[PDB]
C-alpha cells in the first residue's frame, strides 16, 4: 500500500551512463545519483529502478495497447524510481521529498 513511482527527465540516464551531450558521451556524474538518494530517505523501504522502456511495457500490460497513440517508438514516459514508503501515510512524505531530487520529472502515488 506504499507504491511510489518517481519519474526522472525524459533521457536524464540516471541509473546508466556516459550521457551524450555538449562533446559526445560523458561520464554520468548522477550515476545511481538518485538511487542513492531514494535509498537513503530514511522513510523508505525500498527503491526500485524501472527504466522507460519497461515502464512502457508494464504500462501496457497494465492497460494495454488501447492507451497510447504517440507516435512510433514515441517516448512519452521516462525513467522511474519505484518506492516503498515505511507506510501509508508517508507516501506523501517520500513523494514530495524525491520531487527535490536531483532532476525529478514528477511523482505518483499509487
Amino acid at each position: 500500500n506504499v507504491r511510489v513511482v518517481v519519474y526522472i527527465r525524459k533521457d536524464v540516464e540516471d541509473n546508466s551512463q556516459t550521457i551524450e551531450k555538449e562533446g559526445q558521451t560523458v561520464t554520468n556524474n548522477d550515476y545511481h545519483k538518485v538511487y542513492d538518494s531514494l535509498k537513503n530517505m530514511s522513510t523508505v523501504k525500498s527503491v526500485t529502478f524501472s527504466s522507460k522502456e519497461e515502464q512502457y511495457e508494464k504500462l501496457t500490460e497494465i492497460m494495454g495497447d488501447n492507451w497510447k497513440i504517440f507516435e512510433g517508438d514515441a517516448n512519452p514516459l521516462y525513467d522511474a524510481y519505484i518506492v516503498e514508503a515505511n507506510a501509508p501515510n508517508d507516501v506523501k512524505t517520500i513523494a514530495e521529498d524525491a520531487k527535490k531530487i536531483e532532476g525529478v520529472s514528477e511523482v505518483q502515488d499509487g
